[PDB]
């Protein structure tokens, strides 16, 4: 098991024929005005401490990420990667702080140059496929955040070995990047401050399953950019090798957004209180419906907003508040709306204790929104715990992984309790009565 860079004479043939939707665009190609702006904005940035090692979940366990990061891109949009949602801090889409808005003005503008870059090599790539369309094309370019990285090799010497080609030291390891749009294309600013040379940084490239087939390391100097295309990022991985001198890199994506935007979101919440007489805003909570269907279409989004939104969101410390306040006030509407819903939850409680309610339909209740409140109890659990591992006290106080919403027992502002075992167990008996 070995690997390929441009010192070797068959690393440009196993280019073109084994990783031929990978381009290459060298900082010549991209103008002078551009790579000053994109890096005072990469350097403003981390100065305001922008970036963050991003508490993350894998295989079961919680790590941080060697790598810095912060998600930009269009607003209420969200970036979903081993389960953690990362939130954008806005940039100027048609329709907070003068220095970091000034940031990410730029990467918005690297976004249109990288996207019309990327239409254009699709473009030539397809051509070469014969020897509408062109909504594909540009749907599968049409950018809407960039996850921007920052690693200093030295301050951050923790790095493992890469274990198939002996690239060296990565500073991300193997990877398919997540939650993107089918066959979408991935572009990336490398912005470097200064066998494969070990001090400069390169992407690994390799064939999913396959280590025997020798992988890519490319050189990627300050200001290189490349692009992965159309089914490259399914079919392939990639790493990150660590030169010595500290990186930024912006990488471009199409996030499939379908369950990830704050409209969404909101609309779900909307669909969930339909079944809410809403004359008036206060504790009374009474539904106007208890048919099956509906009740677990309503401890659905009951979860969802719960656990994809409100604890993801405050898992992370409210450290964009630092960069923008633009989440506190949708965040504070998807809590009082989460709020409302726990009436909910409660008044459908108070329907199955009712006397002159046939068992049948209570049963029928019970079957439709119990999968919901055991997947809400269990992921309370995994959530209070992953808030409370040491790994996460020992992050600073402006990151600190706070388990909100939270409550006490004794909380007379809660209509219901956060442990819901007791709850959970006596709806289950009740439904093995016999
Ligand atoms: C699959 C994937 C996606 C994104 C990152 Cl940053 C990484 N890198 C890590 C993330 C958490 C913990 C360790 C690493 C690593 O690179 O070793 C990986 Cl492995
Ligand atoms: O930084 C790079 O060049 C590559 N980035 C990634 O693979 C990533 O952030 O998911
Ligand atoms: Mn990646």
């Amino acid at each position: 098991g070995s690997h390929m860079t441009p010192k070797d004479d068959e690393f440009y043939q196993q280019w073109q024929l084994k990783y031929p939707k990978l381009i290459l665009r060298e900082a010549s190609s991209v103008s002078e005005e551009l790579h000053k702006e994109v890096q005072e904005a990469f350097l403003t940035l981390h100065k305001h401490g922008c970036l963050f090692r991003d508490l993350v979940r894998i295989q079961g366990k919680d790590l941080l990420t060697p790598v810095s990061r912060i998600l930009i891109g269009n607003p209420g949009c969200t970036y979903k990667y081993l389960n953690t949602r990362l939130f954008t801090v806005p940039w100027p889409v048609k329709g907070t702080e003068a220095e970091i808005a000034a940031a990410c003005e730029t990467f918005l503008k690297l976004n249109d140059y990288l996207q019309i870059e990327t239409i254009q090599a699709l473009e030539e790539l397809a051509a070469k496929e014969k020897a509408q369309d062109e909504v594909d094309i540009k749907s599968r370019a049409a950018y809407n955040v960039t996850l921007l990285n920052f690693m200093d090799p030295q301050k951050m010497p923790y790095l493992k070995e890469e274990p198939y080609f002996g690239m060296g030291k990565m500073a991300v390891s193997w990877h398919h990047d997540e939650n993107l749009v089918d066959r979408s294309a991935v572009a990336v600013y490398s912005y470097s401050c200064e066998g494969r040379d070990p001090d400069i940084w390169h992407v690994g490239f390799k064939i999913s399953w396959d280590i025997e087939t020798p992988g890519l390391a490319i050189p990627l100097h300050q200001g290189d950019c490349y692009f992965m295309l159309d089914d490259l990022n399914a079919t392939h991985q990639h790493c990150v090798l660590a030169g010595s001198q500290p990186r930024f890199s912006s990488t471009h994506r199409v996030a499939e957004c379908s369950t990830g935007t704050l409209d969404y979101i909101l609309q779900r919440c909307q669909l969930a209180l339909q079944n809410v007489c809403d004359d008036v805003d206060n504790d009374d909570v009474s539904l106007k419906s208890f048919e099956p269907a509906v009740l677990k279409q309503g401890e659905e989004i009951h979860n969802e907003v719960e656990f994809e939104w409100l604890r993801q969101f405050w898992f992370q410390g409210n450290r964009y508040r630092k960069c923008t306040d633009w989440w506190c006030q949708p965040m504070a509407q998807l809590e009082a709306l989460w709020k409302k819903m726990e009436g909910v939850t409660n008044a459908v409680l108070h329907e199955v204790k009712r006397e002159g309610l046939p068992v049948e339909q209570r049963n029928e209740i019970l079957t439709a929104i119990l999968a919901s409140l055991t997947a809400r109890q269990n992921l309370r659990r995994e959530w209070h715990a992953r808030c409370q591992s040491r790994i996460a006290r020992t992050l600073p106080a402006d990151q600190k992984p706070e388990c909100r919403p939270y409550w006490e027992k004794d909380d007379a502002s809660m209509p219901l309790p956060f442990d819901l075992t007791d709850i959970v167990s006596e709806l289950r008996g009740q439904l093995l009565e016999a």
